[PDB]
């Protein structure tokens, strides 16, 4: 598949609180986290963002805590995938629970309000504005697979549905 | 935003069930509806669908009985727009509610496994593999709103999330 918008780039990292606010973590609706995604760093991000644009970052996005907020805050913004250099271990995982596409690439190659064009399939990140494209890395395996299924919810209970059709 | 994939083509009057037959209706998963989406006409789209990707009908697509379960087998497919030269009144409603785009054109440009673009803010869709671009008409006014919130849902709790802070 292919998730195309506008990039909205930020610098190396961009810790959990920088995502998600400590203080707005008293919160149950994820749309009421969404509203202020990023606004650690940038109040006008939540003003700024639409459903299909794309987190670009530097070096170690989501450092920090492991807040299952931050990767909630992106996805319900519209955010389908974030690119970064690289990943704070813990929100790779939380990202491909929730079904956020985490992608890994040089994020020097990409400026603030780009129009990026990823191609899953092809793993290259087309900058069209630019007229260039770079390599990217996917998730692969058991994460792809939960990726694929939109989250570690969905993927368990189509684990279950095909063990109900087994008898 | 712009919404990118491959398009699968189908001809006029694709009816609710033919979108979803009558018998799958006994079931709550959405999912489970999904399985079995456009399964009327085509017994292999389930299995040729992706998330992202488009259906493109000829005229009245849609037509027939009021069953949400036909716009949710479509929406849980990952299929966020359909692109048709015209809708069924109450289909195109439903797909509003549930957040489905129905997008209008001339559909006679696009064929069945041609790479479309939907640029909701140009109102143009670009069948990059043919080198063209077609005009559309999206969705205005209130329903332009429920579909940007998502469905009417989200619309509904924003409506009274505003409430809330006004006192
Ligand atoms: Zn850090
Ligand atoms: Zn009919």
């Amino acid at each position: 598949m292919i998730i195309k918008g506008r990039a909205h780039k930020f610098g190396d990292d961009v810790d959990t609180d920088a995502i998600i606010p400590g203080p707005y973590l008293r919160t149950t609706d994820p749309y009421e986290l969404a509203s202020h995604c990023m606004a650690g760093i940038d109040e006008n991000f939540p003003k700024k963002v639409k459903e299909g644009d794309v987190i670009v970052a530097g070096e170690n996005f989501g450092c920090g805590s492991s807040r299952e907020q931050a990767v909630i805050a992106i996805k319900y913004c519209g955010i389908k995938a974030v690119i970064a250099k690289s990943f704070a271990r813990i929100f790779y995982r939380n990202a491909i629970n929730v079904g956020l596409i985490p992608i890994i690439a040089n994020t020097d190659e990409i400026k603030d309000g780009d129009i990026v064009e990823i191609d899953l399939d092809k793993e290259e990140i087309v900058i069209t504005n630019k007229n260039k494209t770079i390599k990217c890395e996917t998730p692969k395996g058991l994460e792809r697979e939960i990726l694929a299924a939109g989250g570690l919810v969905n993927y368990l209970k189509k684990r279950k549905l095909i063990q109900s059709k087994k008898g």
